[PDB]
């Protein structure tokens, strides 16, 4: 039965698994105070044309969000983000443990708009009400959608305007980064953000995220509070690793073209039996609603993510590709579902 | 310029600064463990016909939904509330200061329904998601609407059903339950509930809120959460005082009871000035939309909270009375809008 | 039976509770931004010689100081105070629930030294252990010692020296400022600290403290903590009604001389007695050791407070004096005294 | 110049490496609902002769003392430890972070006694004071001490007639079990406490610690909260066969007696060379006290930790091994230390 349940089903890269398998008895500093951390966050810097940033290595998404926001927020100060961001739903309340709210925006297709930011900020006035602080946005979205440049520049100028840190959810940006509709690099979210992340979890690595800290602000003794929230990893060089091959000779974006085109495959397929998306996609992710007949048959050779099963006898549903993805399974989905 | 902007702008009732008078200078003991907060906890019990409920007192009404939301959740739990709730929008984020998440339901009259519960409970799934545990209303409302004893019934049902704790805000039952609209008491609040305070603070009191534990789970070392969140006050037997007064000779409802009426005259110079209310009202708060030219006259004689402005040339407003608005003066707001409409 | 048990246990002076007499039935607008506010404001502006400085008043003491160190800390940072502090033992882990720690130092006189304060900073450090920011006094001390204005200026020095805010606790500081071995004034205090509190509860009022904000980087959005925190009292202006009073025509001072001078009657009065001091006293406060029999005689005529029963059949007691206190009661003690 | 820093400097066991590079490329359930995390939970119920505890995989240390105090405590609930201990020290306040305070007994040679929790009951008193509710111990300590049998019931005992939970660090749990002066198996630890955690970062895995609660009322919805404080690793089955291979064929108290054989090597050096230890050691902790002269000149061959410098020109330096410490380089340390000492 093969998974497109999510893009985090298999372990690693086998050339991650080899320099971990070739550095072994090798001896290391614990914390990230590494070889391998230095290394890749070196190449982080060069990547990302601001060797000035700070890059931490964490091993784990809701780790990261909870941490860049614990950084970036006062007791009474808040964050906005859109009703479906990660932060909002699917962290188990992981913001607000940190004892901050998460002021959300309708926003249907997962991207927020300046016209939200200002909204929230009008909505929320005076003593009695939080202030809003931070932003965050996620680069592909939880619904597969994503930003071009010009979005971006456009919420960064307002950000910058009204005094707000912006922060953006890397999970799925080497899919983003890799798309044919896309626009921006990582050296334009290095300009246009005061943090983020490249999430390496989802896009060849076992595990691990690189916090990148911009705004000199919010850089201090950021190290004191990942130990604080247990993510400071002792042998925190395999993290680095990850990293330090990912990040080399394009394999971030080599392996991000591949899950895209993967999905591209199940998505022409889709069309062509007729099948609607529940939102535009050009990346790692498709949101096909399909009848509830049709996903019991598919169910016999497939694993796929139930997202809302709807009163007319449908189910939107979640395919997600990876860099490991088979492309001779995404044939196999695509003629097996012809055929129904 | 007479001010309507809120219920809490005078600061108590003659006969409790009476009290408070004739007993200063004698010794005490502190945080509550005095005896004017017994009285006070015994009339309570018998209003409510449950003597077995635990008393206590607190300060002030974010003071007492805090407490009450750490008294009852876990750390990966959540309460549920309206979107226009207390707790949502005017605490500068409280509840989620001592850690937890409010869910919010939309729901444009300010009441929560069974409904609203429900697909809470279905939106709110898996290890990846709060598990809602608490659920959250006032009466009345923030918008001035309050619950009627059958909306009450149906909601404590479904969180018996569903292992939900229930918490009423009571900040402005006074005002409720002296209603004209009203058929509930503190016996059927005490029945339905597992926990709600009654507010003195907006209905002749200086200050007070009383907190009324019902359910046996949420009752154990509560006055070290209260010492904790800075709420357990040295000199309690002042908390006390205020419902000593207040909650004798139906004072309490009596002064629901003025505030309602001198409401309902306000009400009345409105309606027959064509001015609509953006919400139905039987309680002490009324939400007229007015020109903005009318307002600008307006407040050269009163004061009035500006809700939101509209598009139109107009504006949403609040008007707020008390225990000790003076009818007088709400003749004279009528009257000075008929000049203005003529 | 006349109690000496604390320093709260009668409700407020007369001319307190006749100013809210008279000024029942005005309206005022809510939460501190009234006329009464204003005006207390003003003149403790006047009393420290920094009207440069914000006041806020606030209804508790365990408020006030969980509001301070909420202020004053990240996340990371932690409180250095002594043991007997009031942060460290009576307020039911009110400052580990705004999620910092308190570092306590082994001080058996009440106060921190210049030598605590740096062996606090020498014990923690790395990215392994919570940063000190904040240093924790009050005066008087929870054992009735007070600091001198060279031990406040000695402390003061190395709290700038080192970067840290310095934060004293005011809840008995009316006895403080008018003991006979004192030599600090307000202004010394205001010169000296980046935020200190006045306590009313103690000195004369029904509540209030007036929590005083020096320096600049802790002043911002100041009422949007304590509003979270649920201080923020609807009718506060009845909070500046109670400074109001107490701060006009050294009212404070004359009530804290009163507390000191019915202290003195006691203490005058065990030491012709033979009876021994736990700690040195020129305060509100006095913890005399006496034989457990003597304990249950005196219990007959009047209450006092069991601090810790010890082993050789005695306990430390304690008896506080107030404002309100009665001098003839104090004489009576005395007298009933002499004949156990 | 080789390390003797810590037991967590090299990356994990040839055989972990070998599963894992084995299973590589096989498709895998997330969040720890794989088969690894089955198979690893259910030798560990074996071991444990309590197959009804729930296992929970967790990454590191800090993570999971965390995640179980803030299981087991109230807002105005504590955790008693050991001045010593990882919890009162080396966190970076993580437990004052989820809301709670560790109240402290000086113990100085790392072990909490009854009567350190007795006083720790009797000064904590009163509404205005926490309660303790907690008990942390750590096996091995931090100081390189441990428990024995006897040490351990008596603590449990307690805890029992006061009503604490007991929760045990495990850290360097196969460096005390494997330890020559031990009594203790994981079954005994298992019967007498509440919950407690089996190290594998420190033992052999890369990473890796397994949270057994054994207390019932502990137990429901414990993934909620590992969700919330970030800990549910998205790729758990990894986690899992780090004890899938520890914990089979006794290979985890096997790299535990390498570790303490080693130590034992340099132990051995040190007392032939007059010098002494700061605390008794029977595990893969030593605490030699050295001219600060001989530490230069060890530093050229050798990484160590430098704990205490002292007034008198000494220092107190620690040492550790670990299952993957060479023994020519042990040989060695104690080979340079006799030409420095004649």
């Amino acid at each position: 039965p093969y998974s497109f349940v999510n893009d985090y089903s298999v372990g690693m890269h086998p050339k991650i698994l080899d320099l971990m398998a070739r550095d072994n008895m090798t001896q290391h500093a614990g914390y990230g105070q590494d070889s391998h951390c230095a290394k890749a966050a070196r190449l982080i810097g060069e990547l990302l044309e601001r060797p000035d940033a700070d890059v931490h290595f964490i091993s784990g998404g809701t780790q990261t969000n909870l941490i860049a926001c614990s950084l970036a927020l006062r007791p009474w100060e808040a964050v906005i983000a859109t009703q479906l961001g990660h932060i909002s739903t699917h962290e188990t309340g992981a913001i607000e443990a940190t004892g901050h709210k998460v002021v959300t925006a309708p926003c249907p297709d997962g991207k927020l708009r300046v016209a939200d930011i200002e909204s929230a900020l009008h909505e929320n006035r005076s003593e009695h009400m939080v202030i809003p602080k931070l932003v965050y946005i996620s680069n592909t979205t939880e619904v597969g959608t994503q930003y071009t440049k010009q979005e971006l520049e456009d919420i960064s100028a307002s950000c910058k305007e009204h005094g707000l840190y912006l922060f953006l959810d890397g999970a799925r940006l080497a899919s983003a980064l890799s798309s044919p509709v896309n626009d921006l690099t990582l050296a334009d979210i290095a300009r246009l953000t005061d943090m983020f992340y490249i999430g390496a979890t989802k896009a060849g690595g076992m595990f691990g995220e690189a916090l990148i800290i911009l705004n000199d602000a919010l850089k201090p003794n950021a190290r004191h509070l990942i130990k604080q929230r247990g993510a400071l990893m002792a042998k925190g060089w395999l993290l680095g690793i990850q990293f330090e091959v990912l990040m080399k000779d394009n394999l971030f974006f080599e392996l991000g073209a591949h899950s895209n085109k993967m999905a591209a495959i199940l998505k022409a397929g889709l069309e062509a039996c007729g099948i609607r998306l529940a939102w535009p996609s050009a990346s790692n992710q498709l949101f096909p609603i399909l009848e509830n007949t049709m996903i019991a048959e598919l169910n016999n050779d497939f694993d796929m993510y139930t997202v809302e099963p709807l009163k007319d006898g449908t189910c939107i549903m979640r395919l997600c590709t990876s860099w490991a993805t088979e492309e001779k399974e995404c044939h196999r989905f695509v003629e097996v579902l012809k055929r129904l």
